[PDB]
DNA sequence: ATTATGACGCT
DNA sequence: AGCGTCAT
């Protein structure tokens, strides 16, 4: 009733960059504009493995985890970009400064929150109330919304998209209340423009589309970016949400994907979202423990708190390689040697982090896998890292593991080490 | 022999 | 602190 509080205090967007690496390699290389191509890591083992799909390639069949020579299979005229290597690993510093370029720009706006190397979420609660103050009751035209569409809509009383699109978004333009400037619809609807200058300034300012999610909280914003990809937003109210998630599968929501997510389907014995509902806050704890099962609680009615937190860095800086089969390390040499490749480029991020953002990392992480173990880390130790100095992080990543080398002969190393990773965290001002 | 990361929760 | 999960 009048206190069931209905999350829509906020207004959050999802801003994601579409099939980024490749637009990053396609800006660079024109000749692999408007076609089927892929991002590829490495090359002599089955062609590379793709990381990253333009929409034309998708077309046919490519995805990210494919190896290109089955891609080439699907697609015999796709074409591949390749991963820089440094120091014997894939390098993905250009798309790191690439991203920079983006992070930058949706700064201007809002304060962001990166959740990835090519999106962020935005708070423009704010925002929206200083345009709702500057429209002055003027109602919102259509043409400020050009690549928006409203979820649910059209619906009721021509056979093209873009008509499809326009018909929804004037069903919802007809129906907005602009005298309130506390209508949670409306300051949606404002959003939606903010984020529509948003992405304009984007592209125009590095080349790159994306697509983007607007809605009264995080994971609502990035299913809603979901919805229409490439090169679209969608706008995701409170009210769409009983039939959106009537037919929702449980894992498309954000964090559902996984164990916790199959757990939800076979313990309850539902499919979709929206089932959610018929239980009580007190019976999801008692399944998924107090914290999921009052996200989930609040989660299937489409209310979520979590914040746009105040932070566009990464908190770690990392550098991690898989020797797999029979590129194993089995000697000392090899993994000092590996170590010192790994570290040299860590030492490269770190000085110039250190340089650009006004801050130092204090802590080492060295994780390690062996082989046999599915798991992804087999062990991890932390040191501390008091100098940006290649040669003595290495050498302290080597005193940290050297205990888990079982061989009896120094020389050897058994059994054989099929990952090493190196992250610096715990950053403090500078 | 998908690979390279990065965030966050649990104990 | 070290380990697991989830994202992709
Ligand atoms: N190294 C590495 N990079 C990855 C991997 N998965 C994704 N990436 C990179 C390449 C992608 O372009 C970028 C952003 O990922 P997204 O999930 O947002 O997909 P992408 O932007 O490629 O396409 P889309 O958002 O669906 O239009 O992250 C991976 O497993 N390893
Ligand atoms: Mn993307
Ligand atoms: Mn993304």
């Amino acid at each position: 009733g009048p206190h069931m509080a209905t999350g829509q205090d906020r207004v959050v967007a999802l801003v994601d960059m579409d099939c980024f690496f490749v637009q990053v390699e396609q800006r660079q290389n024109p000749h692999l504009r408007n076609k089927p191509c892929a991002v590829v890591q490495y090359k002599s083992w089955k062609g590379g493995g793709i990381i990253a799909v333009s929409y034309e390639a998708r077309a046919f069949g490519v995805t990210r985890s494919m190896w290109a020579d089955d891609a080439k299979k699907l697609c015999p005229d796709l074409l591949l970009a390749q991963v820089r290597e440094s120091r014997g690993k894939a390098n993905l510093t250009k798309y790191r400064e690439a991203s920079v370029e983006v992070m930058e720009i949706m700064s201007r706006f809002a304060v962001i929150e990166r959740a990835s190397i090519d999106e962020a979420y935005v708070d423009l609660t704010s925002a929206v109330q200083e345009r709702l103050q500057k429209l002055q009751g003027q109602p919102i035209s259509a043409d400020l919304l050009p690549s928006t569409y409203i979820e649910g809509l059209p619906q009721g009383p021509t056979v093209q998209k873009e008509g499809m699109r326009k018909q929804g978004l004037f069903q919802w333009l007809d129906s907005l209340q602009i005298d309130n400037l506390t209508s949670p619809d409306l300051q949606l609807t404002v959003g939606a423009v903010i984020v529509e200058e948003m992405r304009a300034a984007i592209e125009r300012e590095t080349g790159f589309q994306c697509s983007a999610g607007i809605s009264h909280n995080k994971v609502l914003a990035k299913l809603a970016c979901g919805l229409n990809k490439p090169n679209r937003q969608t706008l995701v109210s409170h009210g769409s949400v009983p039939q959106l998630f009537s037919q929702m599968p449980i894992r498309k929501i954000r964090s559902l994907g996984g164990k916790l997510g199959a757990s939800v389907i076979e313990i309850l014995g539902i499919e979709y979202m929206g089932e959610l509902t018929q239980f009580t806050e007190s019976q999801l704890q008692s399944h998924f423990g107090e914290k999921n099962g009052s996200w989930l609680y609040a989660m299937c009615r489409g209310i979520e708190h979590d914040p746009v937190k105040p932070r566009q860095l990464p908190k770690t800086i990392g550098c991690s390689k898989n020797f797999p089969g029979k590129t194993a390390l089995a000697t000392r040499e090899q993994v000092q040697w590996w170590l010192l490749q790994l570290a040299q480029e860590l030492e490269e991020r770190l000085t110039k982090d250190r340089n650009d953002n006004d801050r130092v990392a204090t802590q080492l992480v060295v994780s390690i896998r062996v082989q046999g173990d599915k798991r992804l880390s087999s062990l991890r130790r932390c040191c501390a890292l008091t100098r940006y100095d290649a040669h003595k992080m290495s050498h302290d990543a080597f005193t940290v593991i050297k205990n888990c080398n079982t061989s009896g002969i120094q020389t050897e190393w058994s059994p054989p080490l099929t990952m090493l990773f190196l992250c610096a965290t715990k950053f403090s001002a500078s």
